[PDB]
C-alpha cells in the first residue's frame, strides 16, 4: 500500500525525527514554526472554527492554529506512526484530535469546515488523487470557508534533469507546475483561486534550515549518524540550487468556496 511505502521509508520514525530536527519541534512541513506563523498571518479563526489539516505530520500546525485561534483542529495523516508520535505531543486538549487514515476515502459532512489546510503533503497523491481530493475539499468546506494550501511544485517536466527526475521518482512524488495545480481548484470551482510562486521565499527558509543543521551538526551526530547527516545536508544543498532556478518549486494556494 501507499501507507506501508511512507511508513516504511521516508517516513519510518527515525527519518520523521531526522525532518523535525531540521524544520523545527512539531513540524516536517518546509519552514516549521516561522513559515506557519506567515502563512497564516492573513487568515481569521475563531474559537468556533472548524480546521481540517490535510497531512498533518507532527501536528504543529494545528497547535499552532488552536494557540492562535482556539479553533477545532481536526489532523489526518496516513502514516499511523506519525499520528502516534503527534498525540504524544498534546495533551488535555479536547480541541486538537489527530487521526491516522485515509484522507481518499475518509468521511466528513458537507460544509464542514471553515479552513481545510494543508502544508507539503498532497505531493504523495498522484494527479488523478489530487483532482479526488480537491473535489472532496469543495464538499467538506463550508460556504464560507477558504482552501489554504502550500505544496511541493516542479517546472515542467521537460525541463527536468537527471538528479531531479531521480528525487521525483525515488520519493514517488507526482509534481505538477503552480500554473496546473491552480488549474485544478479552478476546475474543481473554487473561487477568489490566489497562486503564488513562493520559490524564492522557499529558498530563503531553505538557507535557513541549511545553517541551523551546519551549526548543529555536533547534536545532529549524536541523535543520528554521519551517513544521516550527509544525506539530509545534500538533500537541502540540492533543493536550494533547484529552487533557486525554478526547477523544484513551492506553491502556494488560496481559495474560497464562494
Ligand atoms: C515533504 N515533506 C516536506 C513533508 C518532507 C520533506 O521532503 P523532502 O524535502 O525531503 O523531499
Amino acid at each position: 500500500s501507499d501507507k506501508t511505502f511512507l511508513e516504511n521509508n521516508q517516513y519510518t520514525d527515525e527519518g520523521v525525527k531526522v525532518y523535525e530536527f531540521i524544520f523545527g519541534e512539531n513540524y516536517i512541513s518546509s519552514g516549521g514554526l516561522e513559515a506557519t506563523k506567515k502563512i497564516l498571518s492573513d487568515i481569521e479563526l475563531n474559537e468556533n472554527s472548524k480546521v481540517l489539516d490535510i497531512g498533518s505530520g507532527l501536528g504543529g500546525g494545528c497547535m499552532y492554529i488552536n494557540e492562535k485561534y482556539g479553533a477545532h483542529t481536526h489532523g489526518i495523516d496516513i502514516c499511523s506512526n506519525i499520528v502516534n508520535m503527534a498525540n504524544e505531543r498534546v495533551s488535555g486538549n479536547n480541541k486538537i484530535i489527530f487521526e491516522a487514515n485515509d484522507i481518499l476515502t475518509k468521511e466528513f459532512p458537507e460544509n464542514n469546515f471553515d479552513l481545510i489546510y494543508s502544508r507539503d503533503a498532497i505531493l504523495h497523491l498522484s494527479l488523478e488523487n489530487k483532482n479526488k481530493l480537491f473535489q472532496k475539499c469543495y464538499k467538506w468546506l463550508k460556504p464560507t470557508g477558504t482552501l489554504l494550501i502550500t505544496d511541493y511544485c516542479a517546472t515542467e517536466k521537460e525541463n527536468w534533469d537527471d538528479e531531479f527526475k531521480e528525487y521525483v521518482k525515488q520519493r514517488k512524488y507526482t509534481l505538477i507546475t503552480v500554473e496546473e495545480y491552480a488549474d485544478i481548484l479552478t476546475a474543481c470551482n473554487f473561487k477568489n483561486v490566489v497562486s503564488k510562486d513562493l520559490s524564492d521565499y522557499w529558498n530563503q527558509l531553505l538557507e535557513v534550515e541549511h545553517k541551523y543543521l551546519h551549526e548543529n551538526k555536533e547534536e545532529f551526530l549524536k541523535l543520528f549518524s554521519e551517513k544521516k547527516f550527509i544525506s539530509l545536508d545534500d538533500g537541502w544543498s540540492r533543493k536550494i540550487k533547484d529552487s533557486k532556478r525554478k526547477m523544484q518549486r513551492w506553491g502556494y494556494f488560496k481559495a474560497t468556496k464562494n
